């Protein structure tokens, strides 16, 4: 199931729009912010415990700081974020009802609108 994931968030990491976001903040520090914000929304979708869902996000927070320095990688940079969520969603079964489209077009869908639609700096919060 990681695999679905990292194909879209793989293009979604490497997005003209969302990769000049992740690239402009010139910081892996910074970049763990934009990741585990979009898992955010993709994990909301499925609830899970708000505790739990703490240290699920942090898997990916803390893969990405060994990959800081090479996060051009749309495909290593994704790599982590989805399967850090990838991981709990697995657990769960199969993602969505059943179909691995809905739920990545909704979870992708969040991202695309939270940064042009609103705009970049409007991801800062």
């Amino acid at each position: 199931g990681n695999a679905f994931a990292q194909s879209l968030s793989s293009n979604l990491l490497s997005s003209g729009d969302f990769v000049q976001m992740i690239s402009s903040t010139t910081s892996t520090d910074q970049a763990v912010s934009v990741a585990t914000s979009v898992a955010q929304n993709v994990g909301n979708q499925l609830g899970l415990d708000a505790n739990a869902m703490n240290s699920l996000l942090g898997a990916v927070s803390g893969y990405v700081s060994t990959l800081g320095n090479a996060i051009s990688d749309a495909s290593a940079y994704a790599n982590a974020i989805s399967s850090a969520i990838g991981n709990v969603l697995a657990n769960s079964g199969s993602i969505s009802e059943s179909t691995a489209s809905s739920a990545a077009s909704s979870a992708a869908s969040s991202v695309t609108t939270t940064l042009t639609s609103y705009g970049p700096a409007v991801f800062y919060a």
